[PDB]
């Protein structure tokens, strides 16, 4: 219970346990709650602007020979996958009888999706974000302070102290499928609605399943919940860590490829750390891949065979983030950026590939535009 | 032919005939081409990401008495209703054999939808920008550069949307072998109005299905903001004399009597604007006058001449809100709702204050999202008073 094989578990500190057997305990008692689900599900479609469209890159299939099609969660409300999440857990905090939502943020993205939801539901909202993000992102800082969320510059210890503190009112969000027992189960079946709608998409395309399905992993909630549905279908399915500025120089986030086994922040998973278990601070040119762990179950999928792991480097996502604006018009996030960019490592030559548009990326557009080697090119 | 009553026509140089005659000929052929509907709306589907959601919007139904829904225009790629035009327009652009795109843009939005229209289909583009508001929308510049497109500052005049019109125009008169240009709103001459609407009109058509499934009956109010009057002639168009109330929202300034503002139907007399006959704001001797809004999407001095034989029959009843109000609501919706909207659509917003709705149904058109607003929002003198509680 609460691992995928030898990998999760709840490692926290015992003033964390009350919390976690509560959230488990309401979370097992909404399993098989019709009416949770479809309020859910009425939420995704009127509010976040689901089904997502799986949209042929007729430019794009013609550049590698392939047939390469687009899940378009860029088209989300807010921009990214992240809604999902965030509008599923804050009904779960409704169920609860919470009337206060928390989370910590460090690009902003999970920050705005939390701030949004909480509106939705027009609940309080308190978002932490370090000191130093929020003097860097001043937009996403000011979008959550318009949504009505009190931004609280210091990160996840402070958040989880709140939690904590007001147990009685507050409901933490996790943005990812990491942590302690339950949130990398819950967050997972909140995303899964991916993968469950591509499914049900590709056959109208195709008549056949994909060859494969790539996606970009940090913590890892878009990839798992476009993979689970395909798990053991015989789709090649492939997960893209940040390689930063290479594998092999210390300044990337693939905590699958580089890291070992570590617990960090309740969960026992993958985490870069150096001889010694010490943890390592990632590094990428995409800060919402800037984290040292990965999601449990995407390293029992990795152990199990299930799915495939790989990495790209910052240059080669900043040249697919340039790529799919000039040839289709879609400006990409630069985390799903990395999915697009393994489009050339792999040998698609008629054969038919899903990629993952997890988010648009125009918050990426002054990073990328600035940055050294975009602007020798 | 190309008349809304007495209003529209083809008032441009006469050298201008022969692309308009080719242009409304090679419309008029594709009318029943079923190929070209069909990759249209497949790439209204996948591409743009139509239908969009009738959204229920609890909270503000609570707080006006009403059921209040919102047609989420926002949630289309790019982020504005403005791409459902420019996919159509740029395709059509593509078969006609043209090589070269051209566009006006007064917040961007237009601007990036064709850009990123012209990208799709591997077409040169070029868009014209007033140049006070290439410094306030830094941001949309720099999406549109990074489609492919050239943007051009305009210097001259008021150096905003009316201006970039005029640049724009002397690009396509020098350029007419192989320019296309791409109209953002039901204006100009025709056929761009009835190209422009026609592309538009599936908003309503998608709203009139999606509103008996949630109530059984067609609205009580339909509300959009008009300015060209593109997002709203799209809504409005299929609900024409069918008993639901359409109020088109104009842009009020500072306010109607201070001479700061681009309520063209209301404050303005007939006249001939960018090819079209219809209501021009204007002074006493027949000279356009400068417009002014805290959006710069409602930034013009004409308006559609559909909208203008839609008022004069009284089909449709028109309105404005001030630039306060249309601030107010933008607030309002994002702390409500968490949906950010445009500050064209927040004059629509803001209206629901103006109408006797306790206990009516609806409709609201949320033609955009309101990121490229944010920095305006906030650095207004209203706003900062505000935020000063
Ligand atoms: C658009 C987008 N995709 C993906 C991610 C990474 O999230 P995860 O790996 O948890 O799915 C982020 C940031 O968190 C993001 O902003
Ligand atoms: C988001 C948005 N909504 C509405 C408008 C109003 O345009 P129109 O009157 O052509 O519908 C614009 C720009 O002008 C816009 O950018
Ligand atoms: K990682
Ligand atoms: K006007």
């Amino acid at each position: 219970k609460g691992y995928f094989g030898p990998y999760g578990g709840q490692y926290v500190p015992e003033i964390l346990m009350g919390a976690l057997e509560e959230l488990e305990a309401a979370y097992e008692g909404i399993m098989k709650d019709e009416s949770f689900w479809k309020e859910f599900n009425d939420l995704l479609r009127d509010y976040a602007g689901r089904p997502t469209p799986l949209y042929f890159a007729r430019r794009l299939s013609e550049k590698y020979g392939a047939r390469v099609y687009l899940k378009r969660e860029d088209l989300l409300h807010t921009g990214a996958h992240k809604i999902n999440n965030a509008i599923g857990q804050v009904l779960l905090a409704k169920l609860m009888g919470k009337t206060r939502i928390i989370a910590e943020t460090g690009a902003g993205q999970h920050g705005v999706a939390t701030a949004t939801a909480a509106a939705l539901f027009g609940m309080e909202c308190v978002i932490y974000m370090g000191e130093e993000d929020t003097i860097r992102q001043k937009l996403n800082v000011e979008r959550m302070k318009l949504l009505g969320a009190k931004v609280v510059p210091v990160a996840i210890d402070e958040a989880l102290r709140d939690w904590i503190t007001n147990l009685q009112t507050t409901y933490y969000v996790f943005g990812s499928v990491v942590g302690p027992h339950p949130y990398p189960i819950i967050v997972r079946n909140f995303q899964k609605v991916i993968g469950e709608e591509t499914k049900k998409q590709i056959p109208e395309k195709e008549g056949r399943l994909p060859d494969y399905i790539v996606a970009c992993v940090s913590g890892g909630s878009n990839a798992a919940g476009i993979f689970y549905p395909f798990i053991d279908s015989g789709v090649k399915l492939i997960g893209v860590e940040a390689g930063g500025e290479g594998l092999e120089t210390g300044k990337h986030a693939a905590s699958l490829l580089k890291g070992k086994i570590g617990y960090l922040h309740g969960s026992k998973t993958f985490v870069l750390q150096d001889d010694w278990g010490q943890v390592q601070v990632s590094h990428s040119v995409s800060a919402g891949l800037d984290y040292s762990g990965v999601g449990p179950e995407h390293a029992y999928w990795r152990e199990t065979g299930k799915v495939l792991y790989d990495a790209v480097t910052d240059e080669e996502a900043l040249d697919a983030f340039i790529e799919l604006s000039r040839l289709e018009g879609i400006i990409p996030a630069l985390e799903s950026s990395h999915a697009l960019a393994y489009l050339k490592k792999i040998n698609i030559k008629g054969k038919v590939v899903v990629v993952n548009l997890s988010g648009r990326g125009d918050k990426d557009l002054e990073s990328v535009l600035n940055h050294p080697y975009v602007r020798e090119r």
